[PDB]
């Protein structure tokens, strides 16, 4: 082994022996603020809390209710042919990281498209705090103070509050965010696959030309490459593995990853700590809200940047 | 120019330098809540000094005379060196050794007598190993350890050691690190710490030195005796640099270190987080007590083990 390979081996053997990030802790009761800070926030350690929330949104938010309550408002929706907004797709021999087609439409039309299992895949996943900016009325059916047990660790209000409503075919491919994430399913369920950041060396990442989905004259989807004004492809680094069906022959390093699986039901809270890898699937027409808080930087981020350099 | 390992260490250090990780000892004027301590200091591996935090009876009462009277002029373990560097590097006959102190037992009144001799050998009650709870139990009555609950609730375990320190100004503790969270309480005088964060390991030169112990001859003159396993000469890894006057020509990598200086007065508390390098000096006949808690292994330990592998 190289000296870098020897060092990465040491990291992984130590983390394995000490069970770092080796499970998703399951709680049936909301912990105290101190508990959360000590056992989950400070260890960068995920946790799922079952039936933690009894917000009126839970049990009342349906497509019909939302159409009524919002007056069939026009909302931002992402559309893909293949179900992978912000995900890899191939065209004419080339693999692209592809951004969704984004458009505006009335909620009733979104619901109609969600009821077509062979049509294009629709997903209200704009995030960018779309709930507080675009759907503020929904806030009245939530109680954010119920998240104080976690927010005390972040010691600031959410930097974003997001609303998600999607087709079962809409899959969020694996990525990491520079946020603490408190994830609250409202209706249906979400299936998460999670990988700890210290396993970066087991997760293959490529550099892909970036494209965006567009529709042709005939309504057919294609990928429009993004180029800069110099004619160069705009590149995006992206996780290359499919956690649902990994090709261990192409990516043997992934064999050493220990992906964690967790289903999150209505009323459950998942704490997804900063820089954790996650891939997300959903039940059909699943509804969820989530709260992003900017991370607080310490040495772990610098070690992560070192890990990136070592695997480059 | 640079190896792969050296490029990776450079990225680590550049990211830590831009974020100023561990760039200052935090100054508080009052004891934080447990949640605050866990969020701002424990979880960040971040040193903090709390000014005039403690009013323990000891701070008023512990003089040499009171200590003699209270311990019945007990015979105590005391460490003696000629140069003031117990557990520190010294040269003899052209060879550089890491030297352990001459350890002996003598009555406290005699120790104090020898502290008052500015030209005599350097004495230091530095046994650690929880010498206060073990060898000087009565002194506990002048303490209020409950006042440290703000920190202990974050370590969520009782102290693993309680140590008592009383030293000559000449007695200096050379730079080292400990696998313990350290809550350090100055009772009389002041301590001067030089602190270096663990992610700067590659900036701190470390060597392998033959191990020796101080002894005195029939004539009273000090010398170093090599230590041998009951076998070969024994060796120890030790920090090579003198942070008070570093030889940057011999150790240019130390120029990239960013040491912190903090003075801890009577009544003050210093949180010295696990694995931080520290060098410690004291006012004359300084008295201190500290508490060690075994560390909880997290990802930072795994990263640090990897860093040790890369720095060898
Ligand atoms: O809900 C999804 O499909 C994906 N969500 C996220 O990546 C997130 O909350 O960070
Ligand atoms: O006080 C001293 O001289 C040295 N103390 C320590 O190294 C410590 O408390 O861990
Ligand atoms: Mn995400
Ligand atoms: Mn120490």
């Amino acid at each position: 082994m190289s000296e870098v390979e020897r060092a990465l081996d040491v990291l992984l053997q130590e983390a394995e022996e000490l069970c770092i990030g080796s499970s998703v802790v399951e709680l049936d009761r909301i912990p105290t603020a101190l508990e959360f800070c000590r056992e989950f926030y400070s260890k960068n350690q995920p946790v799922v809390i079952r039936k933690a929330l009894n917000w009126p949104a839970i049990g009342k938010w349906t497509p019909k209710y939302l159409i009524e309550a919002l007056g069939d408002r026009s909302v931002d929706v992402a559309i893909t042919p293949n179900g992978y907004a912000d995900g890899l797709a191939t065209q004419n021999g080339q693999e692209y990281f592809v951004l969704p087609l984004e458009t505006k439409m009335k909620l009733s039309e979104v619901v109609r498209r969600l009821d077509d299992p062979t049509g294009a895949v629709h997903y209200i996943q704009k995030q960018n705090s779309n709930l507080s900016v675009d759907l503020p009325e929904l806030a009245a059916d939530l109680r954010v103070s119920d998240l104080d047990f976690a927010q005390q660790s972040f010691n600031k209000p959410p930097d974003a509050v997001n609303f998600w409503l999607g087709d079962e075919r809409a899959v969020t491919s694996m990525h990491k965010d520079p946020y603490e994430n408190v994830y609250c399913v409202i209706s249906g369920h979400k299936d998460f696959v999670l990988i700890p950041p210290h396993q970066l060396s087991c997760v293959p990442r490529g550099i892909y030309p970036t494209g965006v989905y567009k529709t042709s004259d005939s309504g057919q989807f294609y990928i429009e490459p993004l180029r800069d004004e110099e004619g160069s492809d705009q590149f995006t680094e992206w996780v290359s593995v499919d956690p649902l069906s990994p090709d261990l022959a192409k990516y043997p390093e992934y064999a050493r990853a220990k992906p964690l699986k967790v289903r999150v039901h209505a009323g459950d809270i998942l704490y997804l700590p900063n820089y954790w890898f996650h891939h997300v699937s959903q039940s059909h027409k699943c509804i969820a809200v989530n709260f992003w808080y900017d991370l607080d930087y310490d040495s772990r981020y610098c070690y992560y940047r070192m890990l990136e350099q070592m695997t480059s």
